[PDB]
């Protein structure tokens, strides 16, 4: 089957789920609609290793992720997920770059709408990309959510301070 465990974080709730230790799912779930929760099974201590990472991204201790995910979805999602995927930690791209950089130029808004179904949140960085205009997007709180997890990664402080002496 599939089991799921829910824990604190500064954008709310993130409800992590999949078989064994493979990642499926990772939303922020309160407030919307999610019919297969019904179908999951609640495992307190699943997905230990993820959840320790979580923590050290919100804590500014963590910048890539060591986790195992099950990305499902069509064949252009495949494609878009992948590419989210090579975005470092502290940057942006436009739908338009990634357009591109998955073989497809111009196709900005299907990447737009294929960037939205994203099954895993934060680890696969949805929120990395934005559009020219720089408006952010997203129903439900996403956009204060994706603001949330922006600021966050752009507040990152030198790591080696002996750099500087």
């Amino acid at each position: 089957m599939v089991h799921y465990r829910t824990i604190d974080s500064p954008i709310g709730p993130l409800t992590l789920a999949g078989h064994g230790s493979v990642l499926t799912n990772l939303r922020m779930l309160e407030q919307t609609y999610e019919p297969s929760k019904t179908h999951w099974t609640p495992d307190p201590g699943a997905f230990s290793g993820a959840v320790d990472q979580l923590n050290a991204y919100f804590a500014g201790e963590l910048t890539e992720f060591d986790v195992e995910l099950d990305l499902r979805g069509t064949d252009f999602q495949q494609r878009v997920w992948k590419a989210l995927l090579t975005i470092p930690y502290g940057e942006t791209r436009s739908y338009g770059e990634i357009a591109d950089q998955i073989g497809a130029p111009g196709a900005a808004r299907a990447v737009g709408l294929a960037n939205g179904h994203n099954p895993i949140a934060i680890i696969v960085p949805c929120h990395r990309v934005i559009g020219a205009s720089g408006k952010l997007t997203g129903y439900g709180g996403g956009i204060n959510r994706k603001r949330a997890l922006l600021e966050l990664e752009k507040s990152r402080a030198p790591a080696d301070l002996t750099l500087f002496d």
